């Protein structure tokens, strides 16, 4: 045993255990760089390859494209947890493979994407983003399964001497970010796939969260919270937002936005949220509306500097019906018909001001004042908000007044907004001997106190009720996590809350901790009592920083006896390349990996049946099993002669005579049946013609041992797998080359898969292997939620 | 911290741990040689995408020196990688020779296949194509060498009867590999020196049984020298007449799987005895087509014996053959008889593996007869005769030294005797009493028959002190535990090895790492339920419960007695041309604590000009590499960390930062702006105004690679001080060996580093290892280094 190859008794340990967990935040090691110049890739490919050891490949277009693919990443897949950087460059023309398909290939497999086959061979940009190859490998400046990133991290700092060299690195919050970015960007391509009508793109946020704020907005989506109770901002006001008062966070480290002109960024998503119709006093230039997508919105816009270019240009990259105007706008005009206001008739309606003078300011102001409260009250017009400019050194006021706060990614400015509502202050007294001392001790709190600010105004998009009981017609979209998933809220009323959805047609996207792999994490020694307890269901987390919550743990065979289906982050992103605008990741993170993200069942039903390479388990199915075979010196024929002596050893413990069978164990048959037989089995008995060939399901056993590690696309594997029972034809509406990993029959139909009794059987050796794979160190409980969920996917 | 480059929250003692594990992979490389390339693109393709193997083919579309700087630039940075990497060489043996890329391959720690000359159908080209996708990541060649005798049998790994497992046992093949190499490298060295081959003997001190087979396998003879012998108990003058016996421990059953290990173990001990053999009953003796035996004579009796059977004999191992077709005539009683007239004044050895079966017992007494009366022969010097021994009834014996049993022969009962001419005049073997001495050899097992070759290998055992020996004539000798343990003090004994570098001999010396030992304890990795030290002075355990005692060395101590530190990757690779060991298939912790160290007379002869089989490519870069990636430390921040630590040791040493501008690139370190000088052991630094420096990168990762297994930093030190002024290229060798060289214009090889870039660099080498293992480094390994470098630039 200890003298024996393969071994798995010396070097698969608890400290194994935890290295594979640690070599889990380097998963993600792959480039994908498209350039037009086959020399200019040769050069850098071997320059970045000879200095850092990167592996690189060249698709050339000496091969045929879904060969050139198919060879390429069958390979990569392998060496994803090999800890060293892959770099594809891809030389073809985009009429062989296309942008979008690209993209859709490198995410799948977590990769950057870099697109640049219009650029010729001495380009700026082309040249300098080669040479980042070089100078950053076995890193890259490029986020992976994202276009844009803007948090802390900044790669040129890595490069100077005046920083010492350095950049910040905050893992789990910039993965919290990418991962709230694609579960928006999943709902984006939910809303297109589902042709909802566009202002009806909606989702609920149970629990208040700001990012969703701005990533709703990247994708044409309105985003509303959903709270159980109320927080008294303990201001003035009916609703106590004029001059609310604060309390202060804990001491950190300060994670700093990077987002260009982010205190225009930071209002101006959050009134888009409030209508469809714009009407925005002073906007030029908005260059930071540029990078949103705005189809269905209507933003009718003043300022004296706006051109016909600035309008066609607006339009182009926004996608929204943009109407510019030269004129100064006349707040003296106390008229629908004035100001080309006629166009918002019998609509709602929300108001963008950012109009300031040098010459008698303070009574400037007050025109505006005075036509804002004219202009809340009409009929014709359902006015929802409007946003001001507020600095008055004498007392005012004000009616209709809702919301009177400090702006906060405002640093020292003295200036406010005021927000106009017809629910607001009838009549309030605004004395500007208190603003001014309010804003004083706005101006001296730290940064992060002031953008925690930003509450304020996002709870005029807020609704109290308990998210548990709310319409689920409509196919309504909503994202929920914690503040659904444990608030004593009773995991039976939370199953039966998510049972009814998915019986409703509704997408409520679910994530929660998953019991298991936590549990798992903990037994290995890698998350340690004082960071994180449990007991049974029950979580006690702590994040470094000092705060502690509770939550409530769920398992994959909960959730699919509820008619939810778990997805993985990496699935959702590749399913929604061509609608996806949010950012991208640098590192994977220990503590996000142990959460699950679960879709209904009947919306994997009616879409996502046929797996193309957006779908698929490749990046998972691979590069642990290799990395196993690596440390435990496991030849590849003895890898499959191992799986046949595992179905030997079961099938003799179910009292299956051997004389019926003849174990191969090669990759293309485990086992050959001389008499038939059958099986006891769940899903009724496993049924074995003779003289027939069995070739058991490899994708079920290596996707169990990665199940202990990472979330798991199984049981969405799973209901591919049963679909794929039977030849299929290749949808028409789709790119061929997304196919290249799905084998073909010699008609060029898609090629049956596996048989159910090929299937059920992996299912049944699977606890055996995984003991086997992991020197008994494996997870039981893992292994059995699975194994349960398998048996309900392909239940009789 | 939440920075990146992270050494702070990386890089704790669980990370060293996998650092030393991850040492036990770094052989990942296979090079494969064949003329075909479509069918090279072909498995190239099939072994990557089923395991992952990193592939490379040369296939000739790249001038080939630049092809190899190329693909083992690349290849150097992985090696720690834990994956498998196939080159395939596809050029033609006149663009590089099979023994230019065996010298690559095994300067890689790879194993190495050359068959360039086959067909793209050949059925063994194919098969071991095959093979590639079938093992891989491993691989059934062995590297570091073509052959492997061992209990791992790959075939097992694909057979269901033997639940597709095999045997491995990394630690003792890993010794058997060490002492093969360290005999390949004596006779590399017997071969450059124009040794006479009468006169290619070597000493080894301490009874170490395989170096009879390794010493053969490279036409050298082997010698023991014992400060003691126990007597083996039995009869005759020396005792070797039946001695008794006393076994070994309970434990690991490795079995070596050598084709007729029976005659190979007697053979291998009858040719170290005597350059002329007269083989009595020698067909068909294939077991010796494996060794190199040029300048040896063997005359050769069988009737079965042919003229081809001659010519393969002498093709095969180079010795001068005479092939007798017929019977030796025992009764003859001549010595210008049965063709023994060239043997005149020469010394003689005699191997009888005759047998009849009518007559046996008479015909024994025939043989006898003629052995008593050759061995007394005045005109020839007959050494040793053996022959078979089973006889029924009492006899009396002549000359009669040893009376041995057949180690490797099991259950069967016939013995050996030996003729000597210093043995007894008159004994009577009493049949009755052997039957049952055999009667308690078969019963023994397996491992106790074979420990009883002690006895044979006593016959070519000196006694005496090995700290007295004569020196002269260059003589070679190969001393390990018999020298460094505790018996002996370390100051007799580097005043020994000092007294042989100043006499010019080639005593090869290895001996535990103090530091490197100290490091894996201290991180973790060594227990004490395992390994103690106490200073310098060390108790070692295996598996099976023995303990004993050594003495630790450390690079310093050794540099001070003239001895040069040089790794057994180095040995095997400088070697690669006359080599005919065995290689090894995974690399062994235990084996890695161990130093070993050569004369530095010869490695400033022989060994200052580094081509690829000396230098410290597939060390310089591979750990590198690994912490890089584990510590997010992008390529050229990596430079500027270099630079950063040249600027803090620079304000350290009171140097105004006015004086100099820090770049930190991989092509210059820092400007000088001010003439200035660095206080230092050596004499001072000087840094000119107007001037570029580039420190010595190798250094600082041989610094690191020195934490975790042998370095060749005194050897690396001895080319780069060599190596301050262009050198002319050798035209005796192959320019592709030089491929990792950089080349001047004039066909010379360019100047590396100054001596105040090397000594610069360690300076800022202690540093530079507290950064990249966050603190956990080993100081005395850094000083032990730091001091053998001041001594090898010393003015
Ligand atoms: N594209 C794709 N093909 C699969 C998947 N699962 C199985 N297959 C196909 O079915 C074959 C047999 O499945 P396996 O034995 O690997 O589970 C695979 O070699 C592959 O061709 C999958 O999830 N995605
Ligand atoms: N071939 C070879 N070149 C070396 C070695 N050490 C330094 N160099 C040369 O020295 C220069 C870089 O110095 P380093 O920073 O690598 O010590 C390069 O020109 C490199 O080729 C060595 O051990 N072998």
């Amino acid at each position: 045993p200890d003298y024996c190859i393969p071994n798995f008794s010396q070097t698969v340990n608890e400290r194994t255990i935890i290295d594979i967990f640690t070599i889990c935040r380097y998963r993600s090691p792959l480039v994908v760089f498209c350039l037009s110049h086959n020399e200019l890739a040769k050069k850098y490919a071997q320059d970045v390859s000879m200095s850092s050891g990167t592996h690189v490949h060249i698709i050339d277009g000496s091969v045929e494209i879904t060969v050139s693919l198919y060879r390429t990443f069958r390979t990569i897949a392998t060496q994803l947890l090999g800890r060293m950087q892959i770099v594809v460059f891809v030389t073809v023309d985009k009429s062989v493979v296309s942008t979008q398909v690209m993209k859709s290939i490198a995410w799948a497999f977590r990769g950057s994407f870099v697109e640049l086959r219009n650029q010729s061979v001495d380009s700026s940009t082309l040249v300098s983003k080669l040479e980042n190859l070089v100078s950053f490998a076995p890193l890259y400046n490029v986020p992976k399964c994202g276009p844009d990133y803007y948090g802390p991290t900044v790669y040129s700092e890595l490069l100077s001497l005046a920083t010492n060299a350095r950049t910040h690195w905050y893992a789990t919050i910039d993965y919290s970010m990418f991962t709230r970015s694609v579960l928006t960007g999943f709902v984006a391509k939910y809303f297109n796939e589902e042709a909802v009508p566009i202002d009806k793109r909606i989702v609920s946020i149970v629990g208040y969260n700001p990012p969703y704020v701005w990533t709703c907005l990247r994708h044409g989506i309105r985003p509303t919270y959903i709270e159980k109770s109320l927080p008294n901002p303990g201001g003035k006001g009916p609703f106590g937002l004029i001059l609310p008062v604060i309390n202060e966070l804990v001491l950190k480290v300060k994670y700093v936005m990077h987002n260009p002109q982010i205190k225009l960024l930071c209002l101006d998503t959050f009134m888009l949220s409030t209508s469809m119709n714009i009407l925005y006093i002073g906007a030029y230039p908005a260059t930071h509306l540029l990078s949103l997508q705005l189809n269905g919105w209507t933003i009718l816009a003043f300022d004296p500097k706006i051109t016909s270019d600035w309008t066609d240009a607006m339009a182009k990259a926004t996608g929204a019906k943009v109407i510019g105007v030269s004129k100064e706008f006349d707040f003296k005009s106390f008229s629908v018909q004035a100001n080309q206001l006629n166009m918002f008739q019998n609509s709602k309606l929300s108001v963008i001001d950012d109009t300031w003078v040098e010459t008698d300011y303070e009574k400037f102001q007050s025109e505006k004042q005075a036509y804002f409260e004219w202009l809340i009250d009409r009929t014709s017009i359902d006015v929802r908000l409007i946003s001001m400019k507020w600095n008055r050194s004498k007392d005012t006021s004000v009616s209709h007044l809702l919301a009177l706060l400090p702006q906060p990614y405002g640093a020292s400015i003295r200036e406010m907004r005021a927000f106009f509502h017809k629910k607001g202050a009838s009549d309030i007294k605004i004395l500007a001997a208190e603003t001014e001392k309010y804003m004083d001790d706005f101006t001296a709190m730290s940064v992060s106190d002031q953008i925690n600010t930003q509450k304020f105004m996002h709870c005029m998009i807020t609704t109290v009720g308990d998210a548990l009981k709310m319409d689920l017609d409509g196919g309504r979209a909503v994202i929920a996590s914690y503040s659904l998933s444990n608030s004593s809220n009773s995991k039976e009323r939370v199953l039966k809350f998510l049972s009814d959805a998915n019986k409703a047609k509704a997408m409520v996207v679910f994530g929660a901790p998953n019991t298991h792999r936590l549990a798992y994490a903990k037994k290995v020694g890698l998350v340690l009592d004082s960071a994180i307890k449990m007991s049974k269901d029950l979580i006690t987390f702590s994040n470094p920083t000092g705060r502690r919550w509770r939550d409530y743990g769920y398992s994959q065979s909960e959730l699919y006896d509820a008619g939810y289906v778990e997805i993985t982050i990496d699935q959702m992103v590749a399913y929604s390349s061509d609608v996806y605008n949010g950012v991208g990741y640098f590192a994977n993170s220990t503590y996000n990996d142990l959460f699950s993200w679960y879709i209904p069942k009947w919306y994997v039903h009616k879409r996502m049946l046929m797996q193309d390479i957006r779908l698929s388990p490749a990046a998972l199915v691979k590069c642990f099993t290799t990395l196993i075979r690596n440390i435990c010196y496991v030849p590849h024929e003895t890898y499959y002669r191992f799986r046949g002596i595992l179905v030997d050893k079961y099938l003799r413990s179910k009292n299956v005579d051997p004389s019926q069978y003849s174990i191969v164990g090669s990759g293309s048959k485990t086992f050959t049946v001389l008499s038939h037989f059958e099986v006891p089995h769940e899903c009724g008995p496993l049924v074995f013609e003779a003289s027939t060939d069995v070739n058991i399901s490899g994708h079920l056993l290596s996707l169990a041992i990665a199940a202990h590690f990472v979330a798991s696309p199984m049981i969405l594997w799973a209901e591919q797998m049963k679909y794929m029972a039977v030849d299929r034809m290749l949808p028409p509406n789709l790119d061929k080359s997304l196919f290249f990993d799905n084998k073909v029959t010699p008609s060029g139909a898609l090629q049956r898969w596996h048989s159910r009794e090929e299937v059920l059987l992996a299912a049944e050796i699977c606890e055996s292997y995984a003991a086997m794979m992991l020197n008994n160190k494996h997870s039981p409980d893992i292994i059995g939620t699975l194994k349960s969920a398998i048996n309900l996917v392909f239940k009789i």
